[PDB]
């Protein structure tokens, strides 16, 4: 008696699979990549830095499954070209990271051919950040403005980087909480509707449907494993106006990392918040928890709901599938870029966005605090 | 039949009580002291960011026994609030552009500040900040110690005022044995024109000394505070100085109650987010051990610093265990150093046991064979 109709055009403009990267620029990469490895549980793998010749910038690659995450941090120009990455700039890094702090400077998805996907996203209008380079004859990088600071990375192959040794591990068994992959991420704009017309206009991406103080919407490529919403502030007190004050314009808001067991995760996430790791939001009251049996008991058993109210997990679920998803605290210094863990359940062939984003934990956060 | 002979003036122009903090500016102040947190084992006890209304600067304090790392970094201009009156935004930002991440402020405990900063000012010193009272309870004044580093003179009357304290909420808050710094040093381009100008308007006195550098021990009265300072003469000191970008802070070295209980802790955590040392000595230097340090370390405990990697070093009076990490950041300049000295329980001399000149010699000796 109820239907959600979703309508996919796939209209990519080129031919994208899936997330590559993301680079975080950092004042000092060390101890932001240390950090993050220990919080998150991504291994050291791979690093381009003095130890290997680069004397431009260190760049340290963290990966957890299928996520990588590069941080960049620069070195002073008197050292000189030894870079690895050659979009990277001194008076770039140092003006993102003085106006923004730590954050996201590229997102990175793997496509057909970066050379193509770049001509045909400046000839739709898209703004060019970094030509087509071709490293060593294997992998060809360009990048293209996205919004604020953040530029979309094209990367593509001919069958982690060049200049890039890889970091073997020490400890007996690395670190692993569960990540495997990073689902979508979200920035934050001042007018939603330029933002759309842009970013969907050089890429193609379609609209993904939908079943508080913003106005969101998602775009997605022709499979719908590369997600890239945007939220804009609602005016009359919004985190996505306070997002944009503390971090000088648009920029990345949160990082969705996919995790295998999402339970096994928050353990080893929760056990380090105080001890280096990251904090978590305020868990939802007790109220939420016993509301859960009655809309996801086909879902999850008694014991996994009563998982979710120790570890502070919120549930949410549309026409084709089930989400369970938790939010960190802000990154860095500022109350900007944080980070989500989630789990989808269902969608079986799993789909791209089974379960939705969690826009439905508004009202059911809103109200379950109602019972007070 | 030897004997050293140590001479100490006592020329402080102020009354200098004991080391009170060390202030490092980052870009980022929060993961860098969650790294610190974490691999060195001190526990968050205070804050001063824009959760307690400061827009300004955030600042994090660190802390383990006596020992105090304030770790801050500028919020953005467009945000006066803040609690640290001689912070710059337009000083932090060149700070960290050019020398990294790295140690602003050598702070030490005064009686007065105002006059410590009077006195020295008066004999050489370069002004950098004046003296300024903080809620009529607390002064602070900087002058200018080597490159960008700043010498701070802390006085009370009776941490900070703006910084609300953080409950720790744990049931192993984080300690590791590490409960003081020992000393700070420094590297400069020409030691001849740095001891004149530091010695000349602290009267700290020279330390009596019992490869590629040459180094000097400048100590107050009491020899609480130390601050030595190295020149290079392939040296590491001059490779420093190129990717600091001119002369500044080398390493602390941190004291420790049990430096093997510390050790254990540290390495440990080397691959998992905390610090990562540097190689150790080959194990024909502990076989040379027992004829060096038996009288003092028993064989268990001599097992217990090959196992770790420590360094022992003696002189005239005491013994000292050392160990060196690799540089906290990206650029090969601070490190951090590990200490723990025994003997001249008097209660305990400062500078007991040296600062391991004499490993040197005893770690190339030990290389020779094997
Ligand atoms: C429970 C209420 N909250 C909620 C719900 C969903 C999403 C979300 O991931 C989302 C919404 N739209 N799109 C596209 C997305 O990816 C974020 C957030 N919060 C912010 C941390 S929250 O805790 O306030
Ligand atoms: C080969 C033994 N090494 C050693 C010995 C003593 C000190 C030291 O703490 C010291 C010496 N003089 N002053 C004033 C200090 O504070 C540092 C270091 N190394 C670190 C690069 S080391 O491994 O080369
Ligand atoms: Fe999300
Ligand atoms: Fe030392």
């Amino acid at each position: 008696f109820s239907k959600f109709v979703r309508k996919n055009p796939k209209s990519d403009k080129f031919k994208v699979k899936r997330f590559h990267h993301i680079e975080f620029w950092c004042g000092d990469a060390t101890n932001v990549a240390r950090r993050f490895s220990w919080g998150l549980g991504m291994r050291f793998s791979a690093k381009s830095d003095l130890s290997t010749g680069n004397m431009v910038h260190a760049s340290y690659l963290l990966t957890s499954g299928d996520l990588r995450f590069l941080f960049t941090a620069p070195y002073s120009p008197s050292l000189s070209t030894t870079a690895s990455i050659p979009s990277f700039d001194h008076g770039s890094c140092r003006s993102f990271f003085s106006s923004h702090g730590l954050g996201v400077r590229a997102v990175a998805i793997e496509v057909e051919d970066a050379e193509s996907a770049f001509s045909i996203s400046v000839a739709n209008g898209a703004i060019p950040s970094s030509p087509p380079i071709v490293l060593n004859e294997a992998v060809t990088i360009a990048e293209v403005k996205l919004y604020g600071d953040v530029v979309l990375r094209y990367v593509s192959y001919k069958a982690f980087l060049p200049g890039f040794e890889r970091v073997e591990d020490a400890s007996s068994f690395p670190l692993d909480y569960g990540i495997r992959r990073l689902d979508h991420a979200v920035g934050n704009v001042p007018e939603l509707g330029p933002a759309l017309t842009y970013v969907a206009g050089f890429t193609g991406f379609h609209q993904f449907a939908e079943f508080s103080g913003l106005n969101s919407a998602v775009l997605a490529s022709n499979d719908e494993m590369v997600l890239l919403p945007i939220n804009e502030p609602v005016h009359g007190k919004s985190q996505i106006q306070t997002y944009l004050e503390h971090n000088e314009g648009a920029g990345l808001q949160h990082l969705a990392l996919m995790s295998e067991d999402i339970f096994r995760t928050l353990r080893e996430m929760r056990k380090r918040s105080s001890i280096g790791g990251f904090d978590f939001m305020p868990s939802p009251p007790p109220t939420y928890y016993q509301n859960l049996k009655k809309r996801v008991g086909d879902v999850l058993s008694d014991d996994q709901i009563k998982e979710c109210e120790e570890l502070g997990i919120l549930v949410d679920r549309d026409d084709q599938g089930t989400l369970l998803q938790i939010f960190t605290k802000p990154l860095g210094d500022r109350p900007t870029i944080f980070i989500e863990i989630i789990q989808r359940v269902g969608c079986m062939m799993q789909s791209g966005g089974c379960g939705g984003f969690g826009k439905g934990n508004f009202s059911e956060l809103f109200k379950s605090i109602e019972e007070y």
